RNA sequence: CGAGAGGUACUUUUCUUUUCUUUCUUCUUCGG
RNA sequence: CCGA
């Protein structure tokens, strides 16, 4: 009843549209049929045996469905029989009433604090087609020619209102509809068997803004002026948040706003004057971006002369405010009046810096502020311009990903297919060429790093008087000795990783080691991929600024374009040793910094790891055991004490020293303590839930570390060592089989174990490899890092699909229930052929790679075409359609070195979902493999101190509806318990936001600990000056009519 | 009996399923 | 947000 397309089972294969239409048109009425086609394996001379129609109301669509099934239908010996089809032919609402034609729209936004609205543009004689079923309305706007749909989805509008522009309250003749995302704008652009009664023999394809003065970018308002509206009023109702009230409106004269450049929505810095700060206009342009102030409302003069004259900070500190509330403000002089050194120290410390985020769609610009995140290497030798950097991303008008049809559509023109670029390609770029230009500055294309090119975001920065765009990029180092388009782009990101700095090493202070390396069968081997080696006092010495007592003896360390991870020797004679392999650029800097340098953490049991593991001749029961000893522990977590450590010393951490841990082993029962029941209760929930939703099965035999090479030549192909610590549980039994309390600490291995890496999907992948026992690695001191043997056939790193070795981590676990001892071949390990250009980079090469990046990226569906092509067919990982697939995965991983697509072709896709997937909109199918269990099994599971607790009160509670979260449990711990449009569908901006808040936060216990230290230094005082602060909480008299915070005493 | 002319006489003698693809715009995976 |  959704659709009234219907499809036609056996059509005759020697006749045209015309003779079934006038079949049609003679059974049931005259021209009841709207649109007909026989689709064609040929171009126009080989139709199908099944044929599309669809007709003009549901009432003749259910006659011959009636006529159908009492077979009355019979068109030259043949009964025609209808089914259901999978989508309109013409994307049009059946319902006469809902296409409203001959409208007038305008575009505008409400221009005073009262609710009128000022008019840019006006368009006479549009469509307007409200597609209830589809869940969006479309407009067609014809203006040269040429006609533009302009596609607004119900989730973009927030409010729909019912206005009147003749002054008249029963002269209702407009409908205000109140965008919170932009619509999405398309275009026009120019046999046999199709009749399709109207001209509809077009495309539609993604463009930019068709205004000459760009109106609709700055549109966030409509008003849909119709002729007559007495009636409709029982369809504007199905529009989502629709005020049910009758307001009036005043049409503002509004063609002042009239630019010219790609970036619509901003404000004229040269009429209020350039002399105006850029700390107060950002913020104040960024209120305009977001939906709390009007264009109008704050291009007045009475805005600007009230905060010219303040300080920096009186006039930050109310207009954070003005994004505190979620209320729209009309009037923000009114709010003002009502609302009334540090950020340099506190850089080098915590690594704290405000970057200004941007958000660029197709339409408009999205500023959101500055922003807490983690500051690098450039911005921390670059912290003068702070405000001259801006993150840069192109995104949808939903803030979603930009596809791979938005931009570049295919059209087959001449003999072969060639894609087509859209003005989307155009635009994007001539933002990377040009730039955008907010107030008196201009951000130019700085570079991009090696995350950023998936998020398809960019670095920017602004040429000020000391330094320029271009300084800053040869301060990194010289790129002109790289020939190629992506590898140049790829070594301009390696100096932007998330560090903390070190002293600096001379240039005298280098020492080449001649490398090593192997050549089996013509297939050439290395095994000094990115390691080196490094002293015992130099450990010391870069471990006395992180703070680290026990010394780690392999840990990833970058300088000068170099990268990868350096090894401890205790036969050391000198502090830095280099080898070649680590050169990428001739650079002009050596200060040196440290990403992550070593953890212990242990492993779970990931999707493809199972998908890996059930094929060498390992059974599929004891996979459900292996999460109901989990759930056995889980489960009664809310009400025991004793579950509550160990679910808590290995899940998040081994040696994790934090508030939850303190009050684990003297502490009382859950019923009591709500400080530690609130956020058990929330682990409780996300262990579920990340559970439900992929595999994460924990074993506490395994673990997750960084390894690296050994220089003593004992170890061989097929037999490591692993040093590893011994955790909170591993040392209740130290009598193992396969383990050995070689000292306190330090628990060495005397078993096999089994290395791969994080993405894995060939079988080979897999290798036992067996941990021994020797008196001269032992007393190298190789803890926290499982080392790897010098010489053999091939290097087992490169063994785990192509793996090198410069800090990445390595799924080991010394478990014995399972049987691997089943071993395939593994696969190859060179990729495709570098492309090197004739000439030097022209800087626009880099901008065509980063806007070709967004197109033929099919880096998403391998691992899910995988993971379904080894459900649905028998002997998994081991057929055609599987090696196909590991071997695009290994193409598809390069893309980012190499400049070769993966190309995903057709008749690989599924086109069928297993049961343990969160796609509830494709038709999916019950799983019948062991995935399909464990996502049943987790089913069967889950059937004075007032002054600084008032400051705390409102310095907590503004992030909360800034973020979203809806409670204090959500914002504190890191998941929030409702989810947004765009982040409902991107995992990695998930994790954004979820590090970003957690990253907020410590800033706010940052100066939780300051203002104790303000207010009293002593520390055996502060116990009985705490105690009032744990009253004010607990008890229940001093509580306030405010949502007080039980979380605010607990510092310590 | 040899030469020159015209005539009967090789006719399809090996094409392969006739069911082969357009219902398209869709979550990379891991750890801080 | 960052590193395979
Ligand atoms: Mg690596």
């Amino acid at each position: 009843t959704n659709r009234s397309t219907v499809k036609i089972s056996n059509v005759p294969q020697t006749i045209v549209a015309d003779e079934l239409l006038r079949f049609l048109e003679l059974h049931l009425g005259e021209d009841t049929v709207f649109a007909l086609e026989i689709p064609t394996t040929r171009d126009n001379w080989k139709p199908r045996d099944f044929a599309r129609v669809q007709f003009t109301t549901l009432e003749v669509k259910s006659r011959a469905q009636l006529l159908s099934s009492q077979s009355k239908l019979l068109f030259k010996t043949h009964n025609l029989r209808l089914s259901e089809a999978y989508d309109d032919i013409i994307p049009r609402p059946v319902d006469p009433r809902k296409r409203l034609d001959d409208i007038v729209l305008t575009v505008g936004f409400p221009e005073s604090d009262e609710k009128r609205f000022c008019a840019l543009e006006k368009w006479d004689g549009v469509r307007c087609w409200i597609l209830t079923e589809k869940r969006r309305v479309e407009f067609w706007v014809w203006e040269s020619g040429d006609c533009y749909k302009i596609e607004v989805r119900f989730e973009d509008i927030i409010e729909t209102l019912s206005c009147c522009v003749n002054g008249d309250a029963s002269e209702i003749d407009a409908f205000l509809l109140k965008l919170k995302y932009g619509p999405k704008v398309f275009k026009r652009v120019t046999d046999r068997y199709r009749f399709c009664k109207e001209d509809f023999d077009f495309m539609w394809i993604r463009t930019t803004d068709f205004s000459g003065s760009k109106s609709i970018g700055t549109s966030t308002c409509f008003c849909l002026e119709v002729h007559n509206g007495s009636t409709m009023l029982d369809i504007f109702s199905g529009l989502p948040y629709y005020r049910e009230d009758t307001l009036s409106l005043t049409y503002v004269d509004g063609k002042t706003f009239a630019s010219a450049a790609q970036i619509v929505p901003l404000l004229n810095a040269a009429i209020l004057g350039l002399e105006f700060p850029y700390e107060i206009l950002f913020q104040l342009n960024a209120l305009v971006h977001a939906q709390k102030i009007s264009l109008f409302a704050a291009s007045d003069m009475e805005l600007i002369k009230i905060l010219r004259g303040m300080s920096l900070e009186t006039a930050l500190v109310i207009l954070k405010k003005l994004h505190q509330q979620s209320s729209i403000c009309y009037d923000p002089v009114f709010f003002v009046k009502t609302q009334m050194a540090s950020a340099y120290k506190r850089l080098t410390e915590q690594n704290i810096m405000s970057c200004q985020r941007a958000y660029v769609t197709p339409s408009k610009i999205y500023l959101l502020g500055p922003e807490l995140e983690t500051a690098n290497y450039v911005v921390k030798n670059f912290a003068e311009h702070v405000s001259d950097f801006m993150r840069v991303t192109f995104v949808e008008e939903d803030w979603s990903k930009l596809p791979a049809n938005a931009l570049s559509v295919n059209s087959k023109e001449g003999y072969f297919v060639k894609p087509s670029r859209t003005n989307i390609y155009n635009r994007v770029l001539s933002i990377l060429g040009e730039g955008i230009t907010v107030g008196p500055k201009r951000f130019e294309f700085l570079a991009f790093s090696a995350s950023q090119l998936r998020g398809n975001s960019v670095w920017m920065f602004a040429s000020n008087e000391k330094v320029k765009a271009e300084d800053i990029r040869e301060w990194m180092g010289c790129f002109r000795k790289i020939r190629s388009i992506s590898k140049c782009a790829a070594r301009m990101g390696q100096l932007f990783s998330a560090s903390r700095q070190t002293l600096i090493v001379r240039a005298q202070d280098v020492e080449q080691i001649p490398d090593i390396e192997v050549t089996t069968d013509g297939a050439d081997y290395c095994f000094s991929d990115g390691i080196g080696k490094i002293s015992l006092a130099f450990a010391k010495q870069v471990a006395q600024k992180c703070g680290l007592s026990h010394v780690p003896s392999a840990f990833q360390i970058r300088y000068g374009g170099y990268k990868g991870v350096i090894a401890v020797d205790r036969s050391s004679f000198r502090k830095l040793s280099l080898r070649d392999s680590m050169l990428k650029f001739d650079s002009n800097n050596r200060m040196l910094n440290v990403t992550r340098w070593t953890e212990s953490m242990p492993c779970f049991l990931n999707r493809e790891i199972i998908c890996l593991l059930s094929t060498l001749g390992i059974e599929d029961a004891m996979f459900e055991a292996m999460q109901a000893v989990h759930l056995s522990m889980l489960g009664n977590m809310l009400e025991d004490r004793d579950a509550a450590l160990n679910v808590l010393q290995k899940l998040s951490g081994e040696n994790s020293k934090n508030l939850l841990v303190k009050m684990l082993l003297q502490g009382y029962a859950p019923s009591s303590e709500p400080y530690l029941s609130m956020m058990l209760r929330v682990h409780h929930e996300s262990q579920l839930s990340e559970l439900k939703s992929r595999c994460r099965i924990l074993v506490p035999k395994g673990r997750i570390l960084i390894g690296c090479m050994d220089e003593m030549g004992i170890l061989e192909y097929g037999q490591v060592y692993v040093r590893v610590t011994l955790t909170k549980a591993e040392l209740k039994s130290r009598d193992q089989s396969y383990f050995r309390k070689i000292d306190e600490e330090t628990s060495v291995v005397i078993g096999k174990v089994v290395v791969t890496k994080n993405p894995c999907l060939h079988p080979g992948d897999i290798r036992v490899l067996d941990a021994i026992y020797e008196v001269h690695f032992e007393e190298k001191g190789y803890l926290d890092c499982i080392i790897f043997p010098q010489k053999g056939e091939r290097p087992h790193p490169n063994e785990c699909s192509g793996g090198d070795l410069d800090g990445d981590q390595f799924f080991v676990s010394w478990d014995e229930k399972i049987i691997p001892s089943e071993m395939d071949p593994p696969m190859d390990y060179a990729g495709s052929r570098p492309r090197l250009m004739d000439h030097d980079v022209t800087l626009e090469e880099i901008h065509k790679f980063f806007v070709d990046y967004m197109i033929s990226d099919t880096l998403g569906v391998i691992s899910t075409a995988h993971l379904v092509h080894a459900d649905r067919d028998p002997e998994k990982a081991r057929s055609q359609k599987c090696l196909e697939l590991a071997n695009l995965h290994s193409r598809a991983v390069d893309f980012a070195k190499t400049g070769a697509p993966a190309e995903m072709p057709y008749a690989l896709k599924p086109r069928e979902f297993p049961d343990f997937l969160e796609r509830f909109e494709k038709p999916t199918y019950i799983s019948e493999s062991v995935f399909g269990k464990l996502y049943r099994a987790v089913k069967s599971s889950l059937a004075t101190a007032k002054a600084h607790r008032d400051m705390y009160g409102e310095k907590l509670t503004s992030l909360m509806i800034y973020y979203g979260a809806a409670n204090e449990e959500e914002i504190l711990t890191g998941i929030l318990k409702t989810k947004e449009m765009y982040l409902a569908r991107d995992n990695r901006r998930y994790g954004d936001m979820k590090d970003r808040i957690t990253l907020s936060v410590k800033d706010l216990h940052k100066e939780a600990m300051g203002w104790f230290e303000k207010s009293c230094e002593d520390e055996q005082q502060k116990k009985k000056l705490a105690s009032a602060w744990y009253y004010v909480t607990y008890n229940p008299n001093h509580r306030d009519e405010k949502l007080t915070f039980l979380s605010f005493p607990w510092i310590v």
